[PDB]
Formats: C-alpha cells, sequence, structure tokens
C-alpha cells in the first residue's frame, strides 16, 4: 500500500539517508510545498503566515520504507500535504521534528552556497548555451570550459515564462529528453546567473538535476527553472536567435532541428 513521500532534506537524491529509501521510485525530482525550511539536520516548519515554499523530491514509497523511516527518524513526526510538481498537485507524506532559515526553502541550494562549492557543474538549455550576453557582462572568461552536449531525460525544453514581449525557456519535467551544454564555472560565476535569472524576484529557481556528458555521468549539477508557469508562447527573435546559436554549437543536429521546429510552431503572445 504504496504511499508518495515528500523528501526535503538527507532523503533527497545524492544525500547521506538517501539509501534508506532503497529502490523507492522517483516520481517528481522538481516538486514543492507551502511552507518554511530550517537548519536545526533540516526540518520544516507549517504556519499560517508562510508565503514561499519548501523545495523536494517525490518518491514511492513501500511499507517496509516508511517503517523503516519512521525507525530512523527519532523525534520526528509525519503528516501529509499537498505537493506542486510539473504535472500536477499530489498528497504526499512529510516528516518533520518540531534553529535558522533558509530563505531559498531548498537544501541542495543551501548547500550549494553555505559551502562555496566549488566547481559548480552548470546545465544551460536556452539562451545561457549561447555566449554574447556573457561576453557584454565581462564573464565569458567563467563559460569557455564546457564539458559540452548533455543529454537530461525525463524534461522537455519548454517556453513557458511569459514576457511581454515573448516568452522564455524552462524545462518541464514531462517525461520528454532534452539536451543543453554542461559548463564547469567556478562558485564565483554563480551571483551574475543568480542575477540573470532573477532568482531574487522569483523569476527562475535554482534547481539540480543529473546529466550524461561525454559517456559521464554528472550528478547535482545546476539549473534554473520557471516558478509561475503558464501555456507556450513564441519567444521573442533576439532571444530564439541566441538560442538556436547555442544549440548548433553544442547540441545535436535532430535535437536543434526538433527545438527549432517547437519555437517556430509555437503562437504569438
Amino acid at each position: 500500500m504504496n504511499s508518495l513521500l515528500f523528501v526535503y532534506g538527507t532523503l533527497r537524491k545524492h544525500e547521506k539517508n538517501h539509501h534508506l529509501l532503497a529502490q523507492s521510485a522517483c516520481i517528481n525530482e522538481q516538486a514543492r510545498t507551502k511552507g518554511s525550511l530550517f537548519a536545526a539536520g533540516p526540518t520544516v516548519v507549517f504556519n499560517d503566515e508562510d508565503e514561499g515554499y519548501i523545495y523536494g523530491e517525490v518518491y514511492e514509497a513501500d511499507e517496509l520504507c516508511i517503517h523503516k523511516l519512521d525507525q530512523f527518524f527519532q523525534g520526528y513526526h509525519k503528516q501529509t500535504v499537498f505537493v506542486e510538481t510539473d504535472v500536477g498537485i499530489k498528497i504526499a507524506l512529510i516528516y518533520f521534528m518540531n534553529f535558522t532559515k533558509i530563505s531559498s526553502g531548498d537544501w541542495k541550494e543551501h548547500q550549494m552556497i553555505s559551502k562555496s562549492k566549488n566547481p559548480i557543474y552548470y546545465f544551460a538549455y536556452g539562451s545561457c548555451m549561447d555566449n554574447a550576453r556573457f561576453q557584454k557582462a565581462g564573464v565569458d572568461h567563467y563559460f569557455q570550459d564546457p564539458v559540452g552536449r548533455a543529454v537530461l531525460k525525463g524534461y522537455t525544453t519548454r517556453f513557458t515564462l511569459k514576457r511581454e514581449d515573448g516568452s522564455r525557456a524552462d524545462m518541464l519535467e514531462d517525461g520528454g529528453t532534452t539536451e543543453g551544454v554542461l559548463y564547469r564555472i567556478p562558485y564565483s560565476a554563480l551571483s551574475y546567473l543568480y542575477k540573470r535569472e532573477g532568482v531574487e524576484s522569483l523569476t527562475y529557481r535554482p534547481a539540480f538535476v543529473d546529466v550524461e556528458a561525454g559517456g559521464r555521468h554528472y550528478k547535482d549539477c545546476l539549473t534554473f527553472l520557471v516558478l509561475q508557469k503558464e501555456a507556450e508562447i513564441a519567444p521573442p527573435q533576439h532571444y530564439q536567435i541566441e538560442i538556436e546559436r547555442g544549440a548548433e554549437l553544442y547540441l545535436s543536429p535532430e535535437f536543434t532541428e526538433k527545438l527549432k521546429r517547437h519555437m517556430n510552431s509555437l503562437p504569438k503572445g
């Protein structure tokens, strides 16, 4: 009698307790619930003044797994919450212990910034595959060590950020497949990306994906995903050209052709 389980801390993929989940299927890599995240280990707190979110992952946990977790996490209680995902709202279990707030609501993002992770493997799927804006900002020197083409299973590149002149890119966790460029960057390049991606204004959020590049697997690569997703509309021309140049440089011809056809098929705002 499997149960959906939302994890936000030490149970997330590639964290120290993740092995407790055993072979539980990951249903959503990208998920959130309204509430606050604190470093105490990590815990969550829910109150009626919450205006932000806790980010995490949804797994399908069997009874054995839930017993194991109950026994491991002494002093924690559990409840269910409504979890927002790229494919709808789900009800899932969550563990909590009744510390310092993590503004981002995202434990992995907190680990990255608070430990000054260096290097960062940064996965770009749109105009960050091109270099002209980097060059204008004086940061292209950080974006000259591409690992190269990288494949991401489970996501589609879609144009879900609505702006007045057209859409901007996103990746939706909808079971498709997509490509992008993985860069090896210093920690010191990160705040440029946070500004470009409007993190502080809740335009995009930092997010994490595992990708394949050069026959090798890279874990916990940083990317950015749209927060308020809308139906797709066409990107403006200037922006579309950036995507096209970067895709032509790095990505497979078959994928680049598909991406171009998708962009060109969309209705205008």
